[PDB]
């Protein structure tokens, strides 16, 4: 029922997928042609890649990085992270505490990595279903 890539997907399916992970990882505001990341869907597409490791690109693209990172404070960041990449809101300072050292010491890269390898985005999406807003966990 979510937006997932099931095995034998269609070249239809892949890129329905593609436009739910824009939409859900760029908060839903239409990027133009030219901002979408084509080498990266056309690996989705061949089945080189996994729609999470898709997901991850984006997040960690300069395309985001210009959305939501340069002009923002890193907490509002945090918060958009959550909110993209997990499909809520943190339920405490600690979580946004925890990111914000995270990103302070490991950098950008690495803190994206951490959303999307944590065990709650793998119980939630794992490799094939594009993360959705969920209004209850
Ligand atoms: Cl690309």
């Amino acid at each position: 029922r979510p937006v997932e890539l099931r095995p034998d997907f269609s070249l239809d399916d892949a890129k329905m997928v593609i436009r739910a992970v824009y939409r859900q990882v760029l908060g839903n505001d239409y990027i133009m042609d030219s901002e979408r990341l084509k080498g990266a869907e056309s690996l989705l597409t061949n089945g080189s890649i996994s729609v999470r490791e898709f997901v991850r690109t984006v997040a960690k693209s300069e395309l985001y990085k210009k959305k939501f990172l340069y002009n923002n404070f890193q907490t509002r960041v945090i918060e958009l992270n959550y909110k993209h990449l997990l499909g809520r809101a943190p339920f405490s300072e600690d979580e946004v505490i925890f990111h914000l050292d995270l990103y302070e010491n490991q950098g950008f890269d690495a803190d994206i990595d951490s959303y999307i390898d944590s065990v709650e985005y793998q119980e939630n999406f794992g490799e094939n279903i594009v993360p959705y807003y969920r209004f209850n966990n």
